[PDB]
C-alpha cells in the first residue's frame, strides 16, 4: 500500500521505475511539472521519488517530507552533483557510478541510501554512457526499493568534497554529445588548460641578448658581404645608438620608425630601439612616399632612424636620426639600465587587416621571448650555427631570422639583394659560408630545394600553402604557421611525408589552439571550425584600432580566456597535428603576403577613367593564388599605367599582376556584382632569341610568347623572375635580377649578349 509521487522532467511516464512501483500496488502519481507546498496533488502522498527532476522543490515540501523523499542521481554522488553528471564524470575523469539518496535543502548533498560503481568503455559514446547509467540506477532502485520503503537501510553521509555543475556549464561542450569516451578525452588532452604553476616569461628580448653576448662575445653575430660584427661589437654599437635614442626621449612603448635597406646598420638600429626602451616600426624605403607617410602617421613615431639616401622619403614628416652620422652615436658602450618589462612592445609591423588602409600589429617582448625560447631547443640551435637573414625587414619572417638566432649565439648572414633573387648564388654563398639553418618563405624555399646544397641542416618555411617537398639537400624541412597578430609562428610541423595538405603541425610553447564553431563551442577532433589561438603568442592588438582589436581579440564567453579569432578554418588530425583549411573571408596569401583586396579597390577606383573595381585572388593550378584587378572603363587601360597608378599609394607586393578591362560588370539581382562570373586566365629573327622565348614561355605559362611583350604585363612577379634566372643559368648564361627590369622585353635581353661579347 501507499501513494508515491514520481517527479521527473526528462524520463518518460512508462519508466521501468514507475511500472515496477505500481506493480507492487502503489498508486504512483506521475508529475512532470513544478510543484509548490499548497499544491492539490500533495495531500495524500506518502513517498516522493524524484528521477531527473529539473526543478528544486521548495524547502517547505522537503521539510514536510523529511526522510520520505528519495532521488535517483546517475553519478557517484559525492562527484558530479547537479546537471549532466555522466558527462562531467567523463570529462573531469571522476569516479563513475549511480546513487539513490535522500533529498535535502541543497543540490544533491543528502545522505546516500544505495550507491554502486559503474564503468564506461573507451568506445562508448556520451549518449551510450548516459543510457547505461540510467539502466544501472533503475535496476538498483528496483532491487533495493523494498529495503527503502521499510526504512531498513542506514543512510550515510556523502564523503566531503566532490563537484557540482549547473545547466550552462556544458554550453562550451554542446557539440560533443555524440562523441565517444576516447575522442572526448583526446579532445580534452589537446585543449586541456595547463595546470597552474606554469612558468611565466621573466625577461625582455634585449635583456636575454645581453646575456648571450656575455657568454659568447667574440663569436660572430652578424655578417654582411665581407664585413662582420661580433656579439660584443654588435652589442656595443647598438648601445651607443640606444643611448642617443633614449637621450632624444624614447621611452617604453614608444614607436620608433626605422627606414633602411638590409645591412649591419639595420641590426644595430633594431637592437638600439629595444635597448633604448621603445618598439621599432620597420618601414620599407622602396614604399611609395605616400604609404611611407601613412605608416609614419598611423604609428605615433616621433623619431625616425634612416640613412641620408632615404631621408626625404619621409617628407619631413618626422624627426630624423642618421645611422651614418657619428653625432648619432654616444661614447658609452655599456648595456643600458633596464626600463622595459615583458608586456612592453618590442615591435609594430603593418599587415593587411579586413577593412580600411592597413593595421599596425603590436607585438610585445614576452611574445617574442616566448617564440625564441621555443625555437632554440626545438631546432637545437647552437653557436656553431649560421643563419640567413632573408625575409623582408617589414615582415615577421625577418623577426624569425634575426631574433631566434641571436639568442642562440649563431651568426646572422645578411642576404643582400645581389643574391636575394638569384638562389643559385645564394646557395653557393651558403655552401661557402656554411649556412646551417634559416627561414625561407614558401615561394623562395620551394625554389631553393632545387639547389645542389650540402650546407643546411634545417630549413623552415611558412606563410603560404606548402606544395613541394622534393629537395636536393640532406637537411630537414619544417612548415610553420601563425598570423602576424600572434608573434610569428604559433605552430610547427616537421615535414616527414608528402601530403595533399601538408599540416601546419602542433602548437609551440605556452600556446593552445582551439577549433571552435560559430557559437564559439568546441568542435570534436576531426571536425572543421574556426581556428582560435590562446597564450603567450597573442599581441596587444591593432595600434589605434581598439574596435578591431575587440573583434579579433575576444574574451571567451564560457571560459574567459583571451583568444585570437584568426579567421582561418582548420581541423585537428588524429595524430594531434593541425591542418589548415583556408578562410571564409576574402583575405588571401599572395606570394606569402597578407592581402585584403578591398584595400586595393579604392586606390584603383580614384583613377580618372574607371568607375567600378573589384580585385580577386585566383589559383595557378599549383594551389596558390595571384591577384587580378577587375575594372570597368571606356577602353582598356595599359597595364604599365595602372601599375604605376596604384604604385603611387600601394607597396609593390599589393599591386596586382593582372588587370582585366570590362565594359560592364555582371550583376546578381541581389547585390552589386557576382564575383564568380568574372572570366579566368611576331617570331624572333635569330634562333638565340627563339631559345629565350621558350624558357619565357614556360615561366609564364604562355604558349609561343611574342618577343615584344613585357615580362610584368604577362603575369611576371618576382618569383617568376627567380625561376627565369635559374632556367637561364642551368641551360645558358648568367643574368641578374635588377638587369631584368631595366631590360623587361626579350629584345633588350638579346642586347645583353653585348655584355659578354664585350668580355
Ligand atoms: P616578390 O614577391 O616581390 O619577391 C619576394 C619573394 C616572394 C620572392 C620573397 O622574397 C618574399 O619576400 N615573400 C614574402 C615575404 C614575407 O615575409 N611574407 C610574410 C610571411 N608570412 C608568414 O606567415 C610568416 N609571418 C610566418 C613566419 C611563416
Amino acid at each position: 500500500m501507499g501513494r508515491i509521487l514520481f517527479l521527473t522532467t526528462f524520463m518518460s511516464k512508462g519508466n521501468k521505475v514507475v511500472r515496477y512501483l505500481e506493480s507492487l500496488h502503489h498508486e504512483v502519481v506521475i508529475c512532470q511539472e513544478k510543484v509548490h507546498a499548497q499544491s492539490a496533488n500533495l495531500q495524500e502522498i506518502d513517498w516522493i521519488v524524484s528521477y531527473a527532476y529539473g526543478y528544486i522543490l521548495d524547502k517547505e515540501i522537503v521539510s514536510r517530507f523529511r526522510g520520505r523523499i528519495i532521488n535517483l542521481h546517475p553519478s557517484l554522488l559525492p562527484w558530479n552533483k547537479g546537471r549532466d553528471p555522466v558527462f562531467w564524470s567523463v570529462w573531469d575523469e571522476t569516479p563513475k557510478g549511480v546513487t539513490i539518496h535522500l533529498i535535502d535543502e541543497h543540490v544533491d548533498t543528502g545522505d546516500i541510501l544505495v550507491q554502486e560503481e559503474i564503468a564506461f568503455a573507451d568506445e562508448d559514446t556520451l549518449l551510450d554512457c548516459y543510457n547505461k547509467a540510467n539502466q544501472a540506477i533503475e535496476e538498483l532502485f528496483i532491487r533495493e526499493w523494498e529495503n527503502i520503503v521499510h526504512g531498513r537501510i542506514a543512510p550515510y553521509r556523502q564523503t566531503a568534497g566532490g563537484t557540482l555543475h549547473f545547466k550552462a556549464d556544458r554550453d562550451f561542450y554542446k557539440n560533443l554529445n555524440m562523441t565517444t569516451v576516447r575522442e572526448l578525452l583526446a579532445l580534452k588532452r589537446l585543449c586541456a588548460e595547463p595546470k597552474r604553476g606554469e612558468k611565466p616569461i621573466d625577461k625582455t628580448f634585449h635583456q636575454l641578448f645581453e646575456q648571450q653576448v656575455e657568454m659568447t662575445p667574440d663569436h660572430v653575430a652578424v655578417v654582411d658581404r665581407g664585413q662582420s660584427l661580433t656579439y660584443k661589437q654588435l652589442n656595443e654599437r647598438a648601445n651607443q645608438l640606444a643611448h642617443h635614442l633614449r637621450g632624444k626621449g624614447v621611452k617604453p612603448d614608444d614607436q620608433v620608425a626605422i627606414m633602411l635597406d638590409k645591412s649591419l646598420d639595420m641590426i644595430v638600429s633594431i637592437l638600439a630601439v629595444m635597448k633604448a626602451g621603445g618598439a621599432y616600426v620597420p618601414i620599407d624605403p622602396d614604399y611609395p612616399g605616400e604609404r611611407i607617410a601613412y605608416m609614419l602617421a598611423d604609428s605615433s613615431a616621433a623619431i625616425l632612424l634612416t640613412n641620408a639616401l632615404h631621408e626625404e622619403k619621409a617628407n619631413g614628416a618626422c624627426d630624423i636620426i642618421d645611422v651614418h652620422d657619428p653625432d648619432s652615436y654616444s661614447e658609452n658602450t655599456n648595456n643600458l639600465p633596464h626600463v622595459n618589462r615583458p608586456d612592453d612592445l618590442v615591435y609594430v609591423m603593418y599587415t593587411s587587416g579586413s577593412t580600411g588602409l592597413a593595421k599596425g600589429v603590436m607585438i610585445e617582448h614576452h611574445n617574442l621571448v616566448n617564440f625564441c625560447e621555443w625555437y632554440r631547443p626545438y631546432f637545437g640551435v647552437t653557436p656553431a650555427d649560421k643563419a640567413l637573414v632573408y625575409s623582408s625587414f617589414s615582415f615577421d619572417g625577418s623577426a624569425l631570422d634575426i631574433f631566434t638566432h641571436l639568442l642562440a649565439g649563431a651568426a646572422l648572414h645578411i642576404v643582400p639583394s645581389e643574391r636575394k633573387y638569384d638562389l643559385d648564388a645564394l646557395n653557393d654563398y651558403c655552401n661557402q659560408e656554411g649556412i646551417t639553418i634559416s627561414y625561407l618563405p614558401t615561394g623562395a624555399a620551394e625554389q631553393f630545394m632545387q639547389m645542389d646544397n650540402q650546407s643546411f641542416r634545417v630549413v623552415i618555411t611558412g606563410g603560404d600553402v606548402l606544395k613541394k617537398i622534393e629537395r636536393n639537400g640532406t637537411y630537414k624541412l619544417y612548415n610553420g604557421y601563425g598570423p602576424t597578430e600572434c608573434t610569428i609562428m604559433v605552430t610547427m610541423f616537421e615535414v616527414d611525408k608528402p601530403y595533399a595538405n601538408i599540416p601546419i603541425g602542433k602548437p609551440i610553447d605556452r600556446t593552445r589552439i582551439l577549433i571552435l564553431d560559430e557559437a564559439l563551442a568546441l568542435q570534436p577532433i576531426g571536425v572543421a571550425g574556426e581556428l582560435f589561438i590562446v597564450g603567450e603568442g597573442l599581441g596587444r592588438g591593432y595600434l589605434n584600432r581598439p574596435e578591431l582589436t575587440a573583434e579579433k581579440f575576444i574574451v571567451h564567453p564560457q571560459t574567459g580566456e583571451r583568444m585570437y579569432r584568426t579567421g582561418d578554418r582548420a581541423r585537428f588530425l588524429p595524430d594531434g597535428n593541425i591542418e589548415f583549411l583556408g578562410r571564409l573571408d576574402n583575405l588571401v596569401k599572395i606570394r606569402g603576403y597578407r592581402i585584403e583586396p578591398g584595400e586595393i579597390e579604392p586606390f584603383l577606383m580614384n583613377h580618372p577613367l574607371i568607375e567600378l573595381t573589384t580585385v580577386l585572388a585566383k589559383e595557378q593550378a599549383d594551389g596558390r593564388k595571384y591577384l587580378v584587378g577587375y575594372y570597368v572603363a571606356p577602353e582598356e587601360i595599359p597595364h604599365g599605367e595602372l601599375r604605376e597608378w596604384l604604385g603611387n599609394d600601394l607597396p609593390d607586393y599589393m599591386i596586382p599582376t593582372y588587370f582585366v578591362h570590362m565594359k560592364a560588370f555582371p550583376l546578381t539581382a541581389n547585390g552589386k556584382v557576382d564575383r564568380r562570373a568574372l572570366p579566368d586566365v611576331v617570331a624572333p629573327t635569330d634562333e638565340l632569341e627563339q631559345q629565350l622565348a621558350q624558357v619565357w614561355s614556360h615561366v609564364l605559362g604562355i604558349p609561343q610568347m611574342g618577343i615584344d611583350d613585357h615580362f610584368l604585363e604577362r603575369g611576371g612577379d618576382s618569383i617568376k623572375v627567380m625561376q627565369l634566372i635559374h632556367q637561364l643559368k642551368n641551360i645558358g648564361l648568367s643574368l641578374r635580377y635588377d638587369q631584368l627590369f631595366t631590360h623587361p622585353t626579350i629584345r633588350q635581353l638579346k642586347r645583353l649578349l653585348t655584355e659578354q661579347a664585350a668580355a
